[PDB]
């Protein structure tokens, strides 16, 4: 398993326009368009990122090439980052890829944050970071995902994702 692998279980693949869990307009592998209410401004906003005149549908590379993009991005905003940064850095492997998903799904900002449980993430105290991340909004809106992310920072493995 691995980051790619991870936010493809949680994210899903859709080649149409799609509305997200929040009602914004989305595609591919959750990458967001807008935030606004109209079709055809996340149609433009599509277009443009894609470099064409998609009309609402792409291909499956296309999907792939925004997903690698966002990932990148959301790597280097957490290194950009001076509250995320030294979180980070303190991290194993297999929890680097939990802060990326929180990261990819709710921005550096909406991440950086949560200041308690990134103190004690960095403190190593995986147990308490667990509960005080699930006293959210995130955790409420999506629990089943806000789920499998908060056990693999609790645990440090990839027992979350295996089944699914």
């Amino acid at each position: 398993m691995n980051i790619f692998e991870m936010l493809r279980i949680d994210e899903g693949l859709r080649l149409k326009i799609y509305k997200c869990t929040e009602g914004y307009y989305t595609i591919g592998i959750g990458h967001l368009l807008t935030k606004s209410p109209s079709l055809n401004a996340a149609k433009s906003e599509l277009d443009k990122a894609i470099g064409r005149n998609t009309n609402g549908v792409i291909t499956k590379d296309e999907a792939e090439k925004l997903f690698n993009q966002d990932v990148d991005a959301a790597v280097r905003g957490i290194l950009r980052n001076a509250k995320l940064k030294p979180v980070y850095d303190s991290l194993d492997a297999v929890r680097r890829a939990a802060l990326i998903n929180m990261v990819f799904q709710m921005g550096e900002t909406g991440v950086a944050g949560f200041t308690n449980s990134l103190r004690m993430l960095q403190q190593k105290r995986w147990d308490e970071a667990a509960v005080n991340l699930a006293k959210s909004r995130w955790y409420n809106q999506t629990p089943n995902r806000a789920k499998r992310v908060i056990t693999t920072f609790r645990t440090g493995t990839w027992d979350a994702y295996k089944n699914l």
